[PDB]
Order: C-alpha cells, then structure tokens, then sequence
C-alpha cells in the first residue's frame, strides 16, 4: 500500500523495485500519459523528444534499462562536424565544430579545477562536508566558496578572453537550463568528476547518443513490467504523513508515500505536517531550470551549430535530423522560457537569425515545461548554495522524496538520476518494512 506520486522514470522504477520485493503499491499520475519530463511524441514528421533525449553507457542506471528493454544497439550519435557559429561581442564568428570544442576544452580545464580533491568518489558529492573527510581544511573552505560562485566567473577570473567567456556563457545557459550567473559552479565540477574530468567525455555522456526508439521505449518498458495499473488523470492534492488526497477528494490510505513531483510543482500539494523549513526554502526558490528546449525545422540540409550568450532566445542550437523532404530539424536550448514561444515560426526564425540571416524556418515545436503546472521547471539545476544546502535536504522527512533532482550522481540533468533515486528510495522503503 505504498503510494507513488508521479509516473515519470523515478516513480516507474520505484514501483518495479517494490514489485520485486512483493510490496503492494499504486502509482497516481496527474497527466493522461506516463514518462513525465521524458516525452517522445510524433511532431513535425518524426518522433521527437520534447524532454529527455541523450544517454551513455557510463550512466549506470540508464544503461541497465537500455540493456533490459532491448535497446543496446538502438542508439545513434547526433550530427557532428557541423559548421559552427558563435556570438561574442555582438558579432558572429564562424568556425569548425573542432575550433569551438577546443576553446570549451581549455575553459573546462579551469572549470573542473577542484574536482579531484572534492570528488574522489564522484557519487559521494558531499564527502568534503562529512566527518570522513580527511583532507586539508582549505579544501572544505574552497568547496563551500565554490557553491557561491557561478561557472562563468571561474573562466573570467582565470583571464580567458571575451570570445571564450561568451562561448562558456552560451554553454552554461544551456547546461544550467536558465540564468548561469545565478548557478552553483559545484554542479559543473561534479559533471566533470562524473566524466573523468574531460570535456569530450562530458559531451559524450550528455549530448551525443540518442535512443532510436525514444525514451518511451524505456518508460513504456518499465510500465509494461508493472502488475498494478497506473492511475492516470489522478492528481494528488494533499499528503498527510500516511494519507493521500486526490483533487477529486479521494483519500487513499498508505503505508508510505514516494513523492516524485518536482520542486517546480510541489506547491500544488498541501503537506501535513509542513515540510522542513530548509526544504520549503528550496521550493520557494526552486532550482536552476527556467529555460526551454525548442525543435526548429529549416529548409535544406544544413550541418549547423550555433552558440550565443545570455540573453539570447536560444544559446545552443545544433542540427539533429536531415528529413526526407529536404529540411533539417535542429534542437535548441535557451535560458529563459518566457523570452521564446517554442511554437511560433517568427520566434524560431529570430533564433536562426542570431547566426545566419538565411536559413528560413518552416516549422517549430516544443513543450514549455516551466509553464506546465505538473513540472514547473526543465531539468533540475543548482542555484548558488544549492549544492550543499539544496538537493540533499529532501532526505530527511520521516513520506519520501524521489526524483532525478535529489540523485547523488547525474542529478537533475539526466534520466540516470531519476532511475538512481527512484530505485534507492524504494530500497529505503523496503529496508524500513521489516
Ligand atoms: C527539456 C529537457 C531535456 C532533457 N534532456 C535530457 C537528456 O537528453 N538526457 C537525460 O538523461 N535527461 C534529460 N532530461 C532530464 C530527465 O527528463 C529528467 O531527469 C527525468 O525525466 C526526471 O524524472 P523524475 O521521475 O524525477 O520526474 P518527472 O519526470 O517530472 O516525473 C514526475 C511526475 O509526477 C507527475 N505529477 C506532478 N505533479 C503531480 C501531482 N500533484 N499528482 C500526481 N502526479 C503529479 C508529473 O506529471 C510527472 O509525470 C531532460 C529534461 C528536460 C526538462
Ligand atoms: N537535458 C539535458 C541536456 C543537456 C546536457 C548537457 C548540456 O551541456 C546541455 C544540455
């Protein structure tokens, strides 16, 4: 009688884990679909990922599901060797993708400066603050200071030129899914630590390999294993911790509640008792994910890569599919969901016009996760101070919080973190039950 709130990857894998242990469960999902912020949907002639897209075999939890559900060889690399463009002091620079990669690689070396001392085990991100920490007190001081520094200032303080600063600004507008200047640099350093402290591996893990059959092949796979029907169109309005009340007034009694609703949507639920003050502050300030993901279709087959810094409508845009009607579908990430209408052709044209006054856009699409009352955010990213006093505070309770945003590893940004934390939270419930 464990109630799981939400049928995203975290709730689905938690349900399967409870099923293995013979523990009764039920998933309540607000929407008329499963998958959450992973959503494979036919748009503009093709199945497109409106949320989660890229995977890698160095992501333990994602890769095990890829193997489980038959997708081992069903991955394809995104287009590479694109003609690259980047905006720096208001002007467009042209170059090779290798040119751009080399600049980012140099900047990442400084950005990841401090990961080998903080993250010898990159899956123990708070080791420096633990009582097992046996390093110099100065490392702890630097760790805490880095939570209050954004990733771009690290590159500025190292003396890189404005062209590199503008590239890194663009890069982290996309990576921090919002305003990178409010972000915690420790997020970037942990990404380095999980990627052998090498830019190319980090890009290999986060932005290279796509699922031919979509994230839906994984989340429908997990759902297909479940012996208990998921209750769609059943939003939870109250959690007593247990008792769950739906929006319709149904009261469902529970032994435990696994809540996978993300921070951007937690204010839809009334908790009794109230959540700890430190958790409420995070919800009030949420996380670093105010941006948006667009899919743009242009005439012709063009191998294109574009970078632009804040406040551009989109900061990273890249060719992804070359369609059979002589069009190209490009993906884009931007820092501010309110400065772009993902479904307006003129706004998508304005994006492409950041770099090339040609390349007319014939179609565009996307889902604005931040304006979605059941998400309220894109992928979770960290504001200043939220590495050490943010994601880890949802472990207290009494009611359990699970989701990518609380993972120890590829937190927020990857399905790997949802599969990690959904599974380990189910183990917390399993361990408590006898
Ligand atoms: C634009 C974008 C691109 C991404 N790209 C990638 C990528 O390339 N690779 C990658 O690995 N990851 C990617 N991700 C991250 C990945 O999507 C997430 O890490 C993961 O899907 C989050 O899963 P979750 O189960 O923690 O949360 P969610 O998927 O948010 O699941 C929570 C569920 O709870 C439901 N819910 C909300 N409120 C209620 C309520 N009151 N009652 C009941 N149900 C409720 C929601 O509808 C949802 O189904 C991306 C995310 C975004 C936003
Ligand atoms: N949804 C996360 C996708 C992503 C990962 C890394 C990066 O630098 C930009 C985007």
């Amino acid at each position: 009688k464990v109630v799981i709130i939400g049928a995203g990857f975290a709730g689905l894998v938690a349900a399967r884990e409870l099923q293995t242990a013979g523990i009764e469960y039920e998933i309540l999902e607000a929407k008329d679909r499963i998958g959450g912020r992973a959503w494979t949907e036919e748009r503009m002639g093709r199945p497109l990922e409106l949320g989660a897209t890229w995977v890698h075999w160095f992501q333990a939890h994602t890769w095990t599901e890829i193997m489980r559900y038959g997708q081992r060889t069903e991955i394809t690399a995104s287009p590479s060797g694109n003609d690259a463009h980047w905006v720096t002091d208001g002007k467009v620079v042209k170059g090779t993708e290798d040119d751009l990669d080399e600049k980012l690689t140099a900047a990442m070396g400084v950005t990841y400066e401090g990961s080998e001392e903080y993250f010898p085990n990159p899956h123990d991100p708070l080791w420096v603050l633990s009582d097992d920490f046996d390093g110099p007190a100065e490392v702890r001081e630097r760790f805490l200071s880095d939570d209050q520094t954004n990733a771009i200032d690290l590159v500025k303080e190292a003396g890189f030129d404005q062209e590199t600063i503008d590239l890194v600004d663009a890069f982290w507008c996309a990576g921090y899914i919002g305003d990178p200047y409010t972000g915690s640099a420790l997020m970037a350093k942990q990404w380095g630590a999980l990627s052998d402290n090498r830019y190319r591996v980090m890009e290999d893990i986060t932005l290279k390999w796509k699922l031919n059959n979509g994230m839906r092949s994984l989340y429908d796979g997990i759902a297909g294993d479940l012996n208990t029907d998921i209750r769609l169109n059943t939003p939870v309005a109250k959690v007593e911790h247990a008792t769950v009340t739906t929006e319709s007034g149904e009261v469902i009694e529970a032994s435990a509640v696994i809540c996978t609703v993300p921070v951007g949507a937690l204010s839809n639920i009334e908790f009794s008792p109230a959540l700890p003050d430190a958790v409420q502050s995070v919800i009030d300030d949420k996380w670093n994910s105010q941006g948006a993901k667009i899919w743009i279709k242009i005439k012709g087959h063009h191998r294109f890569l574009g970078y632009a810094p804040k406040p551009a409508k989109m900061s990273v845009v890249r060719s992804e599919y070359f369609m059979d009607d002589d069009t190209t579908i490009l993906v884009g990430f931007g820092y501010d969901n309110t400065n772009i209408d993902l479904n307006s052709i003129e706004d998508a044209q304005a994006v492409i016009n950041q770099w090339r006054d040609d390349l007319e856009v014939v179609d565009t699409t996307g889902h604005n996760w931040v304006a979605d009352k059941w998400a309220g955010q894109a992928w979770g990213t960290l504001r200043k101070g939220q590495f050490t006093q943010g994601w880890s505070l949802f472990d207290d309770i009494d009611l359990f919080f699970a989701g990518s945003d609380y993972a120890y590893g590829w937190r927020g940004v990857c399905v790997d973190g949802a599969l990690e934390k959904g599974m380990t939270t189910a183990r917390q419930v399993i361990n408590s039950m006898r």
